[PDB]
Order: C-alpha cells, then sequence, then structure tokens
C-alpha cells in the first residue's frame, strides 16, 4: 500500500482471478474439440495475468532502471504476462479464421518480437533509446494488425457466417485495445514520464482486463467456437 498504484494492482488482480475462475467454471462439461482449444486459450489468458498482476501487487514484479539520471521504478512482470498472454489471443483469432500454418507462425513470431523489444526498451539505461525500442516493437505490433485485417482474405469465401461476424468483432476490439499500449508507454513511466506511474497503472489495468476478460466474455459467449455439428 506504499506505492500508489497498489490499488489498481490489486483490482486487476482480483479481476483477472474471477475471470479466470469464471472461464474455468463456464467451461466444464464442453466436450467439442473446438470449444475446448477455445475455453483453454481463454481461460489461461486471465489464469497468466492473475499470476503476474498478483506478482507487481507484491512487489517482485517491479524493478529499478536508471535513466534520466533517476531510479524509475518499471514493471517487468507486464512483459512476462504478454510474451505468453498475447500470442494466445492472437491464437484464438486465428484458429476462428482457421488460419494457415505460416500465418499463425507470422503473428506468433511478429508478437514476441513486439513484447521482447518493449522489454528491451522498457530496461535500457541510455534513454534516447529506450524509443528506438518502442519504434521497433509498434512496427511489429503494426504488422500483426496488418496481417488481422489483410492476411485471411483466403479464408473469407467459405468462412461460416459466426464465425465471420464474432471475427470482426474480436478484430476491432483488438486494434482499439492494443493500439492504446504504445501511447500509454510512450506517455508514462517507461517513456516519456508525463503520466505519472499511478495513472499509468490504471491505463493498463482497464486495457488488460478488457483485452483479456473482456475479450473471452465475447469470444466464449458466440457460436462459432462450436464446430458445426448436428
Ligand atoms: C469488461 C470486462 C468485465 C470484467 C469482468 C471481471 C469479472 C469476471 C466477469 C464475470 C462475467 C459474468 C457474466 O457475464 O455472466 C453472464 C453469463 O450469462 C453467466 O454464465
Ligand atoms: C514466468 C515468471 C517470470 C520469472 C522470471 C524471473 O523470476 O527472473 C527475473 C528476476 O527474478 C527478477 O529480477
Ligand atoms: C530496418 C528494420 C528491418 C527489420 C525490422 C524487423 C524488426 C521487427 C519488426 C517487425 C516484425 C516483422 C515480423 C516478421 C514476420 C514476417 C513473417 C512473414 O513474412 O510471413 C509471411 C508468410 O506469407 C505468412 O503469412
Ligand atoms: C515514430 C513516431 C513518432 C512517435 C515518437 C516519439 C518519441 C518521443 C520521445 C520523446 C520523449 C523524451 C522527452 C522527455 O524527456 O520528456
Ligand atoms: C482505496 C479504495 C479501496 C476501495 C476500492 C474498492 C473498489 C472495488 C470495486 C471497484 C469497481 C470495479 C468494478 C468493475
Ligand atoms: C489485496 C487484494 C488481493 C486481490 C484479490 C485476490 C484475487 C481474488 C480473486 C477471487
Ligand atoms: C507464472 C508464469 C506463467 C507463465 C507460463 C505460461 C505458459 C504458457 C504455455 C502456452 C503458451
Ligand atoms: C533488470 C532485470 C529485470 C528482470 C527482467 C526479467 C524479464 C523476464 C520476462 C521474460 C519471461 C520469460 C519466461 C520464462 C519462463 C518462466
Ligand atoms: C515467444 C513465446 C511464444 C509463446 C507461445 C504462446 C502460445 C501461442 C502459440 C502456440
Ligand atoms: C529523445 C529522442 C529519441 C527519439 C528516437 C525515436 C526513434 C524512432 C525511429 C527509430
Ligand atoms: C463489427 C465490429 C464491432 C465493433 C467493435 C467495437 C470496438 C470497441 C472496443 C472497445
Ligand atoms: C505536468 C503537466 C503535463 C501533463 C500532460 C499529460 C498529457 C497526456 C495526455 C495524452
Amino acid at each position: 500500500t506504499g506505492r500508489p498504484e497498489w490499488i489498481w494492482l490489486a483490482l486487476g488482480t482480483a479481476l483477472m482471478g474471477l475471470g479466470t475462475l469464471y472461464f474455468l467454471v463456464k467451461g466444464m462439461g464442453v466436450s467439442d474439440p473446438d470449444a475446448k482449444k477455445f475455453y483453454a486459450i481463454t481461460t489461461l489468458v486471465p489464469a497468466i495475468a492473475f499470476t503476474m498482476y498478483l506478482s507487481m501487487l507484491l512487489g517482485y514484479g517491479l524493478t529499478m532502471v536508471p535513466f534520466g539520471g533517476e531510479q524509475n521504478p518499471i514493471y517487468w512482470a507486464r512483459y512476462a504476462d504478454w510474451l505468453f498472454t498475447t500470442p494466445l489471443l492472437l491464437l484464438d483469432l486465428a484458429l476462428l479464421v482457421d488460419a494457415d500454418q505460416g500465418t499463425i507462425l507470422a503473428l506468433v513470431g511478429a508478437d514476441g518480437i513486439m513484447i521482447g523489444t518493449g522489454l528491451v526498451g522498457a530496461l535500457t539505461k541510455v534513454y534516447s533509446y529506450r524509443f528506438v525500442w518502442w519504434a521497433i516493437s509498434t512496427a511489429a505490433m503494426l504488422y500483426i494488425l496488418y496481417v488481422l485485417f489483410f492476411g485471411f482474405t483466403s479464408k473469407a469465401e467459405s468462412m461460416r457466417p459466426e464465425v465471420a461476424s464474432t471475427f470482426k468483432v474480436l478484430r476491432n476490439v483488438t486494434v482499439v485495445l492494443w493500439s492504446a499500449y504504445p501511447v500509454v508507454w510512450l506517455i508514462g513511466s517507461e517513456g516519456a514520464g508525463i503520466v505519472p506511474l499511478n495513472i499509468e497503472t490504471l491505463l493498463f489495468m482497464v486495457l488488460d482486463v478488457s483485452a483479456k476478460v473482456g475479450f473471452g466474455l465475447i469470444l466464449l459467449r458466440s457460436r462459432a467456437i462450436f464446430g458445426e455439428a448436428e
């Protein structure tokens, strides 16, 4: 409670934990193999985020990085979370549209580059270089978003209508919420430092719960996760 952002870390921990438990109960009894994949991916996402939020709340997922002549508090646990949860979210989208394996690997690999370069930027001690890493990570994000809007055209013709509808909604949610991340980083403690760490933590908490629990609620309530069966 010594850090003003503790309240948002505590709320994030609670919301990710509750979301995990809800998805775990909801997926109980699901037998359809396709739906099992979506429940597994979508329950793992907030479960991982729960552990990383808790690690930030308890102080383990925080480190001090010297730059700008200050000791800057950097929550590195965010990147350990996003390293696993962001490819999993992309996998949900890719499995919805029956994406080719080449496209899945492109997405997951670009996503690993996005998170890894974000982590390097977050830990870099030369201030100006932090924004070089931010730019590379943003380029990887833009590549991901490009693939989500222009890499699935060969699947549109054979796509079930409920699949197309649910995918279109999730793609819109993804573009809006994922785009906000580089902006928060750029203006917050890890970039220019014009927004204080407590407001940055609040912003990432709203984004993360929306991108994980909100996204999951939309996906797991849709008919698109079940194979077409009589
Ligand atoms: C001057 C800098 C030049 C280098 C900047 C690289 C830094 C990372 C930036 C973007 C990641 C790009 C991810 C690359 C993954 C592409 C995979 C691919 O090409 O997949 C196509 C295939 O047809 C299946 O869709």
